[PDB]
């Protein structure tokens, strides 16, 4: 019997390279026929794949990674610690210009010690380096493939995983068709997966419910309801990493008082707003690094309380508030009613903040690329996914004192000394304790600082068939569907 499963996606895909894409879904459709020498599990945890084990120097500059043989690529290749080594030769080299650069450059060389083994020396110590190889990003290509297709590659994918192009029409889907040499015998269990893209949000659940696809994701809250009512349907409401927050310029109008950003703190419903902007499909953030991500930390949530609010201005000094702006990036999500929200609920404390929503444009020319003396960010609505699935990326980009724009995302302005100091150690240690120890403690100055105003982490909403199992969606968003089948 053929097993023909189609997945109702959410926009178009960018390309097939996984190196060049900065959107997961095109990576997570791409590992349809991408492996890497490592990746992550449905829960964000680590795993060998196309990687048998590795050894690291204490020194944190050496990786040797011992590779499983006899694996063949799609075109009749063998996958070999040389065409690694093409791999990321070609990803570490900054004339292909190919947007996931930053992942790595600080690989200072890739050898070939013999077809199994393969040895990555760093230019600096970092040891999130395990997550950027279990990356869907870091994908083991065809060198004979990476040649014969060059700069086109990204349309033509050849790899080692269960299945092969199919075909691919630009606008309208992407078919890949099961691979009979398949390394693992017995899989894959699906004759062919068709990813299509569905830009109208009520229309993609509702393939669900004519059996037009069996699998769909993102799913609008409107549709869920009728979703988890239907007996043929699966409706699921998981994790994300996903942090939603407003970052206050600490160095600035009343932000730079602690007892402000305290205040504000109590003036926000979480409970309410994640029913009011997220129809309930969120939880109140009690971190600032949403729990799916490794080493992160969770406290005892903030209470709600306007009156304890009122009176901290007071004690700070505003016995009548006072008036900031509240910039939030253009969007149609959710965002519109969470600022509504938000700054209603700081009217009902006497902070009159001027909402403000900008373009990509504005955008990138009041909040990213400028410094702290010019910025006019004052209080900013924004997320953040921390796609590594480890804590360093969660928390360097956003709160490491070098990271202010137009360098990175520290949009609050935030410098610690200790915190700076904890981040830098962490990277130059690959013990688990020691990281999980050395992010802790962060993580606790960060949120006693309060340098923000954590808001929810949202819940991804997905749907499937009954009939279809071993499908799932993860945290970042993207799919794992090793043991997919149909019945
Ligand atoms: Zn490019
Ligand atoms: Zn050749
Ligand atoms: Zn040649
Ligand atoms: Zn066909
Ligand atoms: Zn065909
Ligand atoms: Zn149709
Ligand atoms: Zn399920
Ligand atoms: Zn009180
Ligand atoms: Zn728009
Ligand atoms: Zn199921």
């Amino acid at each position: 019997a053929a097993k023909d499963v189609v997945v109702a996606v959410g926009s178009n895909f960018t390309t097939l390279d996984p190196y060049d894409a900065n959107d997961t879904l095109s990576q997570a459709v791409a590992k349809s026929f991408y492996q890497g020498l490592f990746g992550l599990d449905k829960e964000m945890k680590l795993k060998n794949v196309l990687a048998e084990s590795y050894t690291v120097s204490d020194d944190g500059i050496t990786y040797t990674v011992k590779l499983r043989e006899g694996i063949k690529f799609q075109d009749g290749t063998d996958f070999n610690a040389a065409a690694v080594k093409a791999n990321l030769d070609r990803a570490s080299d900054p004339a292909n210009h190919l947007k996931r650069h930053n992942l790595y450059k600080n690989i200072a060389k890739t050898e070939a010690i013999d077809p199994t083994t393969v040895k990555i020396t760093l230019k600096q110590p970092f040891s999130a380096f395990i997550n950027i190889l279990a990356h869907p990003a870091t994908a083991m290509i065809s060198p004979a493939a990476l040649e014969k297709y060059g700069k086109e590659i990204g349309f033509y994918p050849v790899g080692t995983g269960p299945y092969e192009l199919d075909t691919w029409n630009q606008t309208d889907f992407v078919k890949v068709k099961k691979f009979a040499g398949y390394w693992q015998p017995g899989l894959p269990k699906l004759d062919s997966i068709t990813w299509r893209p569905v830009a109208d949000n009520n229309t993609r659940a509702a393939m669900l419910q004519t059996g037009e696809a069996q699998f769909a994701f993102p799913i609008p809250y409107e549709q869920a309801t009728l979703l988890e009512k239907n007996k043929n349907i699966e409706l699921m409401a998981s994790p994300s990493i996903m942090q939603r927050y407003i970052s206050m310029n600490v160095t600035q109008k009343p932000f730079d008082n602690p007892k402000v950003r305290e205040a504000l703190n109590y003036a926000i419903n979480r409970p309410a707003l994640v029913k009011v902007a997220f129809a309930g499909y969120a939880t109140p953030a009690t971190g600032v690094v949403p729990p799916s991500i490794a080493y992160a930390q969770s406290y005892k949530p903030w209470p709600y309380d306007p009156v304890k609010a009122r009176e901290l201005l007071k004690e700070a000094g505003y016995p009548n508030g006072f008036s900031t702006t509240l910039w939030s990036s253009h969007n149609h999500s959710t965002a519109q009613k969470v600022l509504q929200f938000t700054q209603q609920q700081l009217a009902q404390v006497g902070i009159k903040a001027q909402v403000t929503a900008m373009d990509a444009g504005q955008r990138a020319a009041e909040v990213e690329g400028k410094g702290q003396k010019e910025s006019g960010v004052r209080m900013f609505y924004t997320g953040w996914s921390a796609s590594t699935g480890e804590a360093d990326w969660a928390l360097s980009p956003l709160f490491a004192s070098q990271n202010w724009p137009p360098t990175l995302f520290n949009t609050a302005f935030y410098s610690n000394k200790q915190v700076d100091d904890f981040l830098a150690q962490a990277l130059k240690t690959n013990d688990p304790a020691e990281k999980t120890r050395l992010y802790k403690a962060a993580q606790d100055i960060i949120w006693q600082e309060s340098p923000w105003i954590p808001l929810v982490v949202e819940k991804l909403v997905s749907a499937h068939s009954k009939n279809l199992t071993g499908f799932w969606i993860m945290p970042d968003t993207g799919f794992s569907f090793e043991d997919a089948d149909l019945q």
